[PDB]
């Protein structure tokens, strides 16, 4: 596993950037806000990163053309609380912003989160954002080559909501409560090359309201449903047959996501949420209940061990999140610690399970730090000296003795004896 | 005067161009087909101009914004005769075509013309093209810094039709009898900094028809009541007095055109066209009848001498282009030879002269040849040896034993001990 570059880039207007700024016309008021407070962030993580400069200005400009309008209205402030939000709060970020920049600092990889909304994602004309999610990838598709969506339709179907059902929940507000109302979540994968991997993920809370169903028999008998080779069905059943010891309760079945690719070719990833943080529990999950003890299962654990504690994890059992915290709401937030499970369509009886942890309400700054002791640990000199560095960069006029958002997730995976980890950051910038 | 850069670029498809491409979403399918058709001749031009790479996104993404959308309706091919042209004929090309990109070989600099034109130009609901292009300098006045309209206006309103004569040139259209209905045609200077120099040109043959003013005493009186300062006024009163001389007819003042500065820095250009066609007239014009023959003055005309050998120009007594010659039209087309004069607002009596050789219909690789043995002559050793083969790469599909239309115009001027040359060539690939 060749280790992940890392070149320095503090610059507050990187080149691509305004050279861009100083060429585009935008057709919008909020799209032009929205690219000054954001694409400043996203051309340092490219060139840190160290993206090809062609590439660079491919993706800036993909940036401004696909994700811009899909952000809908900038947001706003509040004279007298100080709290900047937008009217739909996304279920992508615990800021409930509809954009998000996350880095895999194990690779060096950038990727795009986008919740895509409009002016009326929110309102009485459009309560759950149905419609403009499908549009963007619709658009991404004929973009991009190799989009496939014949994935996203048969989870679109099975796991969002129709228009009736809307009514529903229009008719009857007191069937499905929660704020968190993201049905469809995307990401954009930028690879060196220049070819961009869509995913889409799915969050299903309201079908489950309005059908009676729980969150658990939807995921899995939509996966079960979509896959007619039977690629998934032995990590799947496992996996279900773990979640049956576990509820015989803290962990919750909450989404999936899947590729934009092959039908045969795609893969699945079941995301769980667990809330006792400790590092017990983690064995659990990681090890299956001590049936997944194979050299590399027990390798990832002694190293995920070190992880946890270089970045200086607190114990506790942690409760799902109230509302949201917005910029100019204070965080010490608790929230619950996630996994993934990556059904790869390979011989392996279980799925690769990914650990998310949320740090958000954790000093970001000492967070960093405690990475870069886990960077040196693992021989990642490069980024080791110079992350910490990019990474407050992009937080300019921020104060980092209190700043406790500007990281909300990071997680850790062992592929290829290596680990791998991501950072799911603030990005954006008033 | 140092020596022009000139690197090779026979790339079907410059990075730059591949990279934009592979990330714009196109609000417009005309705007979409410009741009397949035009940006691979922009990105070559500028990268054989060696500008830096964030400069060439800067300008390959102005084109894509400010450009694309004011070239209006794609072109259409005609099934039986195979020609390819826009409804509205604009007067910047022979072709007719609303784009043009020039080759400043002597700086090695690129300059956009463009004859800003939506759907209706041309048609019943806007004949004359008045508007479009005043928005277009607009927007380019809002994105661009430096760029003052301050000339352009004062200029429109001496120089432009107003909406009542417009319709006495409806009204009663034996009046107004030519195709070249171009009013206002820009041009976007492009400098290696990043900086675009924007300028205005004005026609004003329509204005003539309806006031009964010849377009002299409309070009002069205009350029007399802007020059507050009287800047102008020396150099002007003797290019009148020349152009007296003349009249006691091939000699005819035709348009003029002004940078967008600070008034008190402006300087405009006046230009005439001339059909005695020989190396004659061009010394009477250069040396304003043998009244202008300081060294500077007479170093330019034998270097013209050579200029105008090299490339093989023939000598003639030629008349003002009876329509177009489009594409898939044929050309021997003769047409006449042009003069702009320089009221540069120094303390010189006379008014630099830059001569415009129309070399539409000499076969074009011929002329390049020809190019390139001048380019010896003066030492531009890295022009000499890639010119050619990037002024060929431009048009990879066309047969040049044929081919007469690349090149339209070439420019000659003396500035600073030194030859200035410009290539005014076909902009444009089905
Ligand atoms: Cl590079
Ligand atoms: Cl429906
Ligand atoms: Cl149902
Ligand atoms: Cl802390
Ligand atoms: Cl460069
Ligand atoms: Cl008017
Ligand atoms: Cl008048
Ligand atoms: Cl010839």
């Amino acid at each position: 596993p060749a280790p992940p570059d890392q070149k320095p880039c503090h610059q507050l207007q990187p080149a691509p950037y305004r050279a861009l700024s100083e060429s585009i016309l935008f057709g919008s008021v909020d799209e032009e806000r929205w690219w000054h407070s954001t694409a400043p962030i996203l051309s340092r993580l490219l060139i840190s990163s160290n993206y090809d400069v062609d590439v660079q200005y491919k993706y800036l400009s993909l940036y401004r053309h696909l994700v811009l309008p899909a952000l809908g209205p900038y947001p706003q402030r509040d004279p007298e609380t100080g709290i900047i939000a937008t009217q739909w709060r996304s279920g992508m970020v615990l800021t409930g912003l509809p954009i998000e920049f996350s880095n895999n600092v194990a690779r060096a990889l950038i990727r795009i989160g986008v919740d895509p909304v409009t002016a009326d994602s929110g309102t009485a004309q459009d309560p759950f954002n149905t419609t403009r999610p499908k549009v963007y990838l619709e658009t991404a598709a004929r973009l991009l080559p190799g989009v496939d969506l014949t994935r996203f339709y048969e989870f679109e179907t099975e796991l969002v909501i129709t228009k009736a059902e809307e009514a529903v929940l229009q008719a009857n507000p007191d069937l499905f409560r929660s704020p968190w109302k993201s049905q469809i979540l995307t990401a954009m994968d930028l690879q060196k090359s220049g070819t961009v991997l869509v995913k889409a993920y799915f969050y299903p809370q309201p079908k489950s309201a309005v059908t009676g169903r729980s969150t658990e028999d939807l995921l899995v008998n939509a996966i079960r449903k979509v896959d007619r080779e039977g690629r998934f069905e032995t990590q799947l059943a496992n996996l279900q047959r773990y979640i049956e010891r576990r509820r015989r309760c803290s962990f919750f079945p909450h989404f999936l996501s899947t590729d934009l690719v092959e039908p045969g070719k795609s893969r699945v990833k079941f995301y769980a949420s667990e809330r006792h943080v400790n590092l017990q529990m983690v064995e659990d999950i990681w090890t299956f209940g001590g049936l997944r003890r194979d050299p590399d299962a027990l390798r990832g654990l002694e190293l995920l061990r070190h992880f946890w504690a270089d970045i200086q994890m607190r114990e506790g059992y942690y409760t799902m999140p109230r509302g949201f915290c917005e910029l100019g709401k204070s965080s010490g937030f608790e929230a619950p610690m996630m996994f993934h499970f990556h059904l790869d369509g390979s011989q392996s009886p279980f799925p690769d399970p990914q650990m998310y942890v949320c740090v958000f309400g954790m000093n970001s700054r000492k967070l960093v730090e405690g990475l870069t002791t886990f960077y040196r640990r693992v021989g990642w000199e490069e980024m080791a000296s110079h992350y910490q560095a990019n990474f407050l960069a992009n937080y300019p006029d921020e104060d980092f003795e209190k700043a406790a958002h500007l990281c909300a997730y990071v997680s850790f995976a062992y592929k290829n004896g290596g680990a791998y980890v991501t950072l799911y950051n603030h990005s954006f910038n008033p």
